[PDB]
């Protein structure tokens, strides 16, 4: 909607950096507004759900399990690892570290499974071959957040985020099982509070995953829409804002606000 695209305009000129935003219809897959749509921002913590998504495929193709156990080290772990400190001594499955990943944002459950896949470029290789030549991760946790103006590497465009979430969420590229865990996940994340969630009304669905980075970098991914049902995709970047953690916070609120506004 227009009022949208106003409340995004704000947004950059409120934050002083430039903000990359898209919805996409869930079913059709067509674009209803866009802002920057094909600008380079820093995925962030945004890319666990496409992390997941690699691993959930290879679930689907006999090449993990779920329930296979991984050990790791003290050495192991990195900044914000909430969850994966606390099982040095009895380790986790590929569903825990799945579930840490996305709900919690944990960075070491990250490594790890970016590990079992052959790592970031293995990421990339993975949406290369789904139709994504655009996201690229190029490097592990807790690196990947740099964002340093211009690198192209740990990044997305808002359309090919979209696109590539779509094709997750509701494709034939994960099995009916994987697509529903995969959003499952997302609809269990805790830590977007302060995001689109605190825009949304009691009735409305939302699977989302937050990210935040260097240089005030900070972003969401989300499939939401009225009466308990997704209907939409909803990517939001930002990079660049020396704005507080709060003020990020409440400008992708009010995005979120008049999108449900204008729904």
């Amino acid at each position: 909607h227009p009022e949208t695209l106003v409340k995004v305009k704000d947004a950059e000129d409120q934050l002083g950096a430039r903000v990359g935003y898209i919805e996409l219809d869930l079913n059709s897959g067509k674009i209803l507004e866009s802002f920057r749509p094909e600008e380079r921002f820093p995925m962030m913590s945004t890319f666990k759900v496409l992390l997941c998504g690699a691993v959930l495929s290879r679930i689907d193709a006999g090449q993990e399990q779920l329930g296979r156990r991984i050990h790791y080290s003290q050495n192991d772990l990195v900044e914000y690892s909430p969850v994966t400190e606390k099982h040095l001594t009895d380790g986790m499955t590929v569903r825990e570290l799945c579930s840490a990943a996305i709900t919690m944002s944990d960075n070491t459950a990250a490594n790890l499974l970016l590990t079992t896949i052959g790592g970031p470029k293995e990421l990339t290789a993975f949406l290369h071959n789904m139709g994504d030549h655009v996201t690229r991760l190029d490097r592990w946790e807790p690196e990947l957040n740099e964002a340093i103006p211009n690198d192209e590497r740990d990044t997305t465009m808002p359309a090919a985020m979209a696109t590539t979430l779509r094709k997750l969420l509701t494709g034939e590229l994960l099995t009916l099982a994987s697509r529903q865990q995969l959003i499952d996940w997302m609809e269990a994340d805790k830590v977007a509070g302060p995001l689109l969630r605190s825009a949304l009304p009691a009735g409305w669905f939302i699977a989302d995953k937050s990210g935040a980075g260097e240089r005030g970098s900070r972003g969401i991914i989300a499939a939401l829409g009225p009466d308990g049902k997704p209907s939409r995709i909803v990517v939001i970047y930002t990079t660049g804002s020396q704005a507080t953690m709060d003020e990020r916070n409440r400008q992708i609120a009010e995005i979120g606000a008049s999108l449900i506004k204008h729904w």
